[PDB]
């Protein structure tokens, strides 16, 4: 049925899906219903959506939320949304979601275009939001929920899990989109922690530059003789918390220990 509505609109408006901007439209209603339901959308919520496409998720959000902001890069798609729908409570913003200024919202409920997965997510993690329910390329989702010590645990994994509980709610087959992409998707829930861990970006980048290294080794390669001599640096590294771990095995809390330790010895400010 939603599939039927897609084919109706494609020929009604002469839409040519563009792969330059990864145009793959969700056509499985169960996936939209699961997103909405996970998001627990209520009449007080202000929702951010990226890449509304033909508006199938947008429409479900508009009927339940106080307001939806939706960011769309394709001007033609915007014109179609304006003609096809009549919402009283949706503001369409034109631009690349990675570049434009975001409005204030408390929840994101969105398909995420494959090509902006990383910059969208890092931008999101620097925002105040109560809940995020976002569809990612499966491989990127797996990266986001990867555990410390796993092969794909990376800076993204750490920063996202530092901010929130991150989990995969469902896998979404490629057959769920028209045109059919070459990758699967996953629905990801991000539940911001009461106990938010806020980590120094510079420490994290330095550590994760070579994340297979032991913590002492990565610190040895990052610490300069800036208000601290060679022997002082050797003393500092000798007593670093979590000296027995490699970087890729660190929880957010353990990075925080290293950060607080470096702060007390003068190395960060
Ligand atoms: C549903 S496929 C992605 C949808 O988001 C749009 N889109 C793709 N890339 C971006 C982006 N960087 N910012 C906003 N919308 C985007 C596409 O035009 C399509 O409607
Ligand atoms: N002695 C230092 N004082 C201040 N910042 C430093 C010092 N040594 C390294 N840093 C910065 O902190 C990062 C994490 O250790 C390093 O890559 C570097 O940018
Ligand atoms: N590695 C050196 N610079 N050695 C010279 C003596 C350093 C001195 N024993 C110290 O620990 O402060
Ligand atoms: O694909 S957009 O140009 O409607
Ligand atoms: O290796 S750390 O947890 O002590
Ligand atoms: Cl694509
Ligand atoms: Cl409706
Ligand atoms: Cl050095
Ligand atoms: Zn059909
Ligand atoms: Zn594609
Ligand atoms: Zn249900
Ligand atoms: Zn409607
Ligand atoms: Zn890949
Ligand atoms: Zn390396
Ligand atoms: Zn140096």
């Amino acid at each position: 049925k939603m599939r039927d509505r897609l084919f109706f609109l494609l020929s009604k408006y002469g839409i040519r899906p563009r792969d330059s901007i990864g145009q793959h439209f969700l056509i499985i209603e169960d996936v939209i219903e699961k997103a909405i339901e996970t998001a627990n959308v209520n009449e007080n919520d202000v929702i951010l959506e990226v890449g509304p496409g033909l508006g199938f998720l947008t429409d479900e959000l508009a009927k339940r939320a106080k307001k939806v902001y939706t960011i769309e890069i394709d001007q033609k798609i915007i014109e179609i949304l304006k003609k096809e729908y009549s919402w009283n409570n949706v503001k369409i913003i034109q631009g690349d979601a990675v570049r434009v200024e975001w409005p204030k919202f408390n929840k994101v409920v969105s398909n995420i275009p494959y090509k902006i997965s990383s910059p969208f997510t890092f931008k999101l993690l620097k925002t105040d939001f109560e809940r995020a329910v976002v569809m990612y390329q499966l491989e990127f989702a797996l990266r986001m929920v990867a555990k410390p010590g796993s092969r794909n645990y990376s800076r993204l994994s750490l920063m996202a899990q530092a901010l929130g509980n991150v989990e995969i709610v469902m896998k979404i087959g490629k057959g769920a989109f028209y045109p059919r992409p070459k990758v699967d998707s996953a629905l990801v829930l991000i539940e911001p922690r009461k106990d938010k861990i806020v980590l120094n970006e510079n420490l994290v980048k330095a550590l994760f530059q070579h994340r297979r290294k032991t913590v002492p080794r990565a610190l040895k390669d990052s610490i300069h003789m800036l208000g601290v001599s060679k022997d002082e640096i050797r003393g500092i590294i000798n007593n670093v918390p979590h000296s027995n771990k490699r970087v890729f095995q660190l929880y957010p809390e353990e990075v925080k220990d290293i950060e607080e330790y470096l702060k007390k010895h003068g190395i960060i400010s």
